[PDB]
């Protein structure tokens, strides 16, 4: 194997550099990972099909015009170029490598296409069309979208698009379950917290935050305990961007946001699958825990847990690792059937006032098929009134210790309308044994005399019973 020859290859720092600042993506090739045979498609405003760095490897198979209600996904092409994006993020993932033109796709030998669904009324059934594409023909797929990021709404995946991801992930890619690769937000001048939004928030979606390159928390980035990892996008204006094919058969240098960073880790999946093509959508959120890297991520939050990894709300368990990821999946043992474990914790609604505290002992369906000692995803479902709900900030404490942020203070959040069922997600508590107690603290941040009340609290915890590892 050679390093791509393509002129802008030097220009993508976070594929190409030397320096240990980077995804590690060169050690995944020499490994001759490059995305053969795997299918990823983007659901975004179109892809330009006929770039000359997009069109060797571009998929009608992985395409569709859902806007319009057509299989041709080309954007609509306007003077402001609106419709860009998503040809910038097919290139992340898939731009034909050594061909003179501008730099690289993560996996270069992949297959890309397009869903064109974000240019016109997105509804909940253009969602779940988009969601449910091709399914046993596309293997990854790649979105940014969501509710709006101005740090007030609370909103998630209606029904026909929940719908989409459960049968996505039971019956999509043969039974192995689709991968929805989801990047976690662009709201943090908002003062954003992304497990109100229901897409990243889900279990079904495998959620990514950013890194600049100086290895900081950008602007633009949202905290939330459902992120899983993190891959490098824009920053400051010292600070490289993201390098990329662009609408009319151009090369851009300035793609950016969380939504630059989603496409990198579909490629990093990509060469994944394509060094196990038997993982299943749970297997890899467990390649993802176990072979990401805190290290050189500046936050102030970084915690050990209970098995013994660090984790971040801004950035999961660190920064993918290309090398690590193909590695690890070639001998992986598929994990053990999902098991979910519900307790319904309260006997009697709780006032809130300035302060409430929830401990409750569990044994995790002890003597039950759902007996659960190795925990996935962890969900608190909450059902509350409160007066301002931005002033709410709410925390769960694992057995083994570890605090996971459901929710931080949203100054811009005014709503009257409490959470109805919210289910929290935290992937924090990842291996841990859910056996014992865990605690609930919900307070009122604010010198305000708010007032409310819990009325439900489900925990429900996801994962197996057996294959442990040693804690790290
Ligand atoms: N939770 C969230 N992820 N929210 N996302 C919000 C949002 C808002 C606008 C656009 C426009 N896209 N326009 C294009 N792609 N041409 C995309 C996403
Ligand atoms: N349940 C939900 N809240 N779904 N939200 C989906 C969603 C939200 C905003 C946009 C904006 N697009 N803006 C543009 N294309 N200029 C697209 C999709
Ligand atoms: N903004 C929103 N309107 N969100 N609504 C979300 C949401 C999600 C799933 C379902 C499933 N319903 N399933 C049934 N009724 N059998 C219903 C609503
Ligand atoms: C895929 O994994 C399943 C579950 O472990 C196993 O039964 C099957 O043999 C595997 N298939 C291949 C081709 O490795
Ligand atoms: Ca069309
Ligand atoms: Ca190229
Ligand atoms: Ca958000
Ligand atoms: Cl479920
Ligand atoms: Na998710
Ligand atoms: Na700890
Ligand atoms: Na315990």
């Amino acid at each position: 194997y050679q390093e791509p020859t393509d002129p802008k290859f030097p220009q993508q720092w976070y594929l190409s550099g030397v320096t240990q600042r980077d995804l590690n993506v060169k050690a995944a090739w020499a490994q001759g990972y490059t995305g053969h045979g795997i299918v990823v498609s983007i659901l975004d405003d179109g892809i330009e099909k006929n770039h000359p760095d997009l069109a060797g490897n571009y998929d009608p198979g992985a395409s569709f015009d859902v806007n319009d209600q057509d299989p041709d996904p080309q954007p609509r092409y306007t003077q402001m170029n609106d419709n860009r994006h998503g040809t910038r993020c097919a290139g992340e993932v898939a731009a034909v490598a050594n061909n003179g033109v501008c730099g690289v796709g993560v996996a270069y030998n992949a297959r890309i296409g397009g869903v064109r669904m974000l240019d016109g009324e997105v509804t909940d059934a253009v969602e779940a069309r988009s969601l449910g594409l091709n399914p046993n023909h596309i293997h990854i797929y790649s979105a940014s979208w969501g509710p709006e990021d101005d740090g007030k709404t609370v909103d998630g995946p209606a029904r026909l698009a929940e719908e989409a991801f459960f049968r996505g992930v039971s019956q999509g890619r043969g039974g192995l379950g689709s991968i929805f690769v989801w990047a976690s937000g662009n709201g943090g001048r908002e003062h954003d917290s992304c497990n109100c939004d229901g897409y990243t928030n889900s279990i079904y979606t495998l959620s990514i935050s950013s890194a600049t390159q100086f290895g900081n928390v950008p602007w633009y980035s949202e905290a939330c305990s459902s992120t899983l990892a993190t891959t490098y996008s824009s920053g400051n204006q010292n600070e490289k961007q993201i390098v990329t094919t662009d609408l009319r058969q151009k090369c851009t240098e300035s793609h950016t946001g969380t939504s630059a960073s989603a496409p990198l880790a579909a490629g990093i999946i990509a060469l994944t699958l394509e060094a196990n093509k038997n993982l299943t959508w749970r297997d890899m959120q467990h390649l993802v825990v176990q072979t990401s890297k805190p290290a050189h991520l500046n936050a102030n939050d970084w915690a050990t847990n209970g098995v013994g990894r660090k984790v971040s709300h801004s950035y999961g368990y660190g920064l993918l690792d290309a090398g690590a990821m193909v590695a690890l999946a070639q001998n992986w043992t598929t994990v053990a059937p999902q098991r979910k474990c519900i307790i319904d914790i309260l006997t009697e609604p709780k006032d809130i006032g300035k302060r409430l505290e929830v401990r409750k002992t569990v044994t995790a369906c002890l003597g039950e098929p759902n007996h659960i000692t190795r925990l996935e995803h962890a969900q608190a479902r909450l059902t509350l009134s409160y007066n301002r709900r931005g002033d709410l900030a709410i925390h769960l404490v694992s057995p083994m210790g570890t605090r996971s942020t459901l929710l931080a203070a949203r100054p811009h959040d005014y709503s009257a309308d409490g959470f109805n069922d919210w289910a929290f997600m935290t992937t924090h508590s990842w291996d841990e044994d859910p056996s014992g107690e865990w605690v609930l603290e919900i307070e009122n941040t604010s010198e305000a005399n708010n007032y409310g009340t819990l009325t439900k609290f489900t925990l429900v915890l996801y994962g197996t019973a057996s294959g442990s590892l040693v804690p790290r």
